[PDB]
């Protein structure tokens, strides 16, 4: 019989447990589990966006559970009136809670949801928060979500900051069930490239392996270590940083004398694998730039994904209500950042095209040659 | 200051409106504005799935709203006890609230998150809601998810369905905001396919035009439509449809004297754009499989890519739990979908390849030639 009685309303955190793939993606794989570890860093990662943090610390304990130390500002401790429990558990066990909700305490930030760390802890047989503020240290356990007892103080300190740490449910995750050094590894050398100024480390405590992620040079540099075991075929990497009509564009590439195609786009700190509106109007721009440069220059037909061959590039923007199509923000799906890199790389590599006479030629060079090789390809084909 | 006092609590359905990407996708490009319909459209489907639907009536009103009726057995009307109204109104106004939690209501659905027709509520300016049940005609409206009126009854009824016609909010929806018939035939045409004996029309009422799918023959004759303009090279399309250890797979697939591939891929009737772990196990089993056969019939060398020019294909698995990674569902993150589709596939192509001699040597020389092209195209690159 499909009655009233048939309707079910899930509360708390069992729609996380109960639909694990909207909130977390693949349970089975290891992205997912991963994606765990990155949630909390997001977090501490937006305490620096807003200026407040300078280290974070990840460590990957011998018990396979991970730790996120942050000194940052700290989780809110106070009793939250309206729900009547400290505002740290309100964050913990409430899906869209939070303070990321208006630009009051974070500016920008990555995280915009109000779910990230419910779902860490919901996904989660064990989490100990622990938080310095206001001369204080306070600590919470959970169980699958579930306080143990409230919030309570546990001492004196004169710093502040935020620790998670988080024993994964095997309730929820299968098969890869243990972290991977080099997967954290990768993430946390792209936030430091992403972040300058702060100290980033990642520890395993299962065999003593560490690393300390301070780059210098931002996203430039992070230009140069990509292409560090390729060939870049020009010496001058194009940059920019601005700031306009409420969106921050900063974009670095350079091309080397591979084949292969590897823009990675971000929004407030957080990789797009799956690209976006970013993406798209990064492409658009390029495509339309060189185009009019052959043209004023008189070497032109080659299209964007000529352009595209031995291209790194690096965009990163910063917005103040990106949407996301999903909690893992795996795509970005904003039309107006589409405008704003669209017009701030038309403006700007039309400059440094004029800028650079030497490399713009080597460029111009190289996008001819990618298109004779296609066009062979396809002459080659047709032949067969 | 940041306090607790800056931790906000979006309730009801404040959330949707407030992170629309997550819920809905793009808001500008039109694909969220059709998914609005889609949404509806898929509730009318599981009960098909079901067994109580058997006709589906999309309208696009000259008011730029939608509707959609079906003949199931009508969203439930009586007062849900533990949130003390009608459950049709816990459906339309609460998050992760539904009959899909469980296999009782549906034994198989594309609905599983409890979120879909209360984020087209949260999105719509106007939602109107009819609903024949137990002799009975009920009816609600909405603006904004604020219902207006409790649940009332208008009248009475030998017949049993829902009827949802939404007016979506402007204030979210943005650039695109009509309805594209093409959009909507597109799926509804697909839905026929997929669910014989199912009465599909659609109806613009703001030019008159019509269609009624009632296709005969499923996915196979899916197979043959997107053939139809092209040229199909071997005259029996492989076909099967199984139920193995929980998980339906059903395939039909036919190679044409092109060069793209085209791999649909659908769960509980739910196209996955992204793919996922369906078509992981599809394209593993049809690598193994043809190299099998070109290994033990003597004509072995060519590649997963290479088996994938000029197919198409359809892959549609039933499944009672399945795992999306947004609420969209563009990609399925089930690993152990990957293992049924594979398996199945493995044991049932290599009969086929046996039973059909002709087909399978006209494929196998349409592999070879398709690898013989991929050298050609790389010798001719590395040569410029
Ligand atoms: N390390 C931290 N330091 C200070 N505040 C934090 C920290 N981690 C979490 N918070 C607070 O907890 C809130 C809820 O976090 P979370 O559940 O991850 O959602 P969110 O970051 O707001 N958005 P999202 O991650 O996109 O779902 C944040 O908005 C902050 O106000
Ligand atoms: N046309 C319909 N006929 C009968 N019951 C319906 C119909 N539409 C909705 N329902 C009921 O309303 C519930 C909630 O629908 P909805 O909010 O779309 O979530 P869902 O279908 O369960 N899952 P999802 O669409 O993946 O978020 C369903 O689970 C059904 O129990
Ligand atoms: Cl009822
Ligand atoms: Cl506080
Ligand atoms: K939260
Ligand atoms: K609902
Ligand atoms: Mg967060
Ligand atoms: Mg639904
Ligand atoms: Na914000
Ligand atoms: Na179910």
């Amino acid at each position: 019989s499909y009655d009233s009685s048939s309707i079910k309303v899930l509360k708390g955190l069992d729609a996380v447990r109960k639909r694990p793939g909207m909130y977390i993606g693949d349970t089975d794989d290891g992205t997912g589990l991963h994606h765990m570890v990155f949630e909390v860093v997001d977090n501490a990662i937006d305490e620096a966006l807003a200026g407040h943090c300078k280290e974070i610390i990840v460590t990957i304990h011998a018990d396979n559970s991970v730790s996120v130390q942050d000194d940052g500002r700290g989780i809110p401790t106070g009793i939250h009136p309206e729900e009547g429990v400290s505002a740290a558990e309100v964050i913990m066990t409430v899906l869209h809670a939070g303070g990321k909700f208006d630009d009051n305490s974070y500016k920008v930030s990555g995280g915009l949801h109000g779910v990230g760390v419910s779902v860490v802890n919901a996904l989660s047989q064990k989490l100990e928060l622990v938080i310095q503020r206001e001369g204080k240290i306070h600590r919470q356990i959970y169980e699958h979500g579930v306080p143990q007892a409230p919030l309570a103080v546990t001492g004196e300190t004169e710093k502040t900051g935020t620790m998670v740490r988080f024993w994964p449910s095997l309730e929820t995750f299968t098969n890869v069930t243990e972290f991977e050094y080099e997967i954290l590894a990768k993430r946390l050398r792209e936030l430091s490239f992403l972040n300058s100024g702060v100290s980033i480390r990642l520890r395993d405590k299962r065999d003593g392996k560490e690393d300390h992620f301070h780059y210098e040079g931002g996203i430039k540099a992070f230009v140069e270590y990509l292409n560090k075991n390729k060939t870049p075929i020009h010496p001058n990497i194009f940059y920019f940083s601005t700031e306009k009509d409420g969106i921050g564009v900063e974009v670095a590439l350079q091309w080397n004398d591979g084949f292969q195609e590897n823009i990675y786009c971000f929004t407030n700190n957080i990789p797009q694998r799956d690209g976006g509106t970013h993406l798209a109007g990064f492409r658009a721009a390029m495509t339309r730039t060189l185009n009019a440069y052959m043209d004023k220059e008189g070497y032109s037909s080659a299209t964007g994904d000529d352009a595209r061959e031995g291209l790194i590039a690096v965009v990163s923007v910063k917005v103040p209500d990106p949407k996301f199509s999903s909690q893992t923000k795996d795509k970005l799906v904003s039309s107006e950042v589409k405008s704003a890199v669209e017009q701030q790389m038309n403006e700007l590599l039309a400059e440094y095209l004029l800028e650079n006479p030497t490399d713009a030629k080597i460029v111009v060079g190289k996008i001819i040659d990618a298109a004779r090789a296609r066009e062979a390809a396809r002459r080659a084909r047709e032949m067969t």
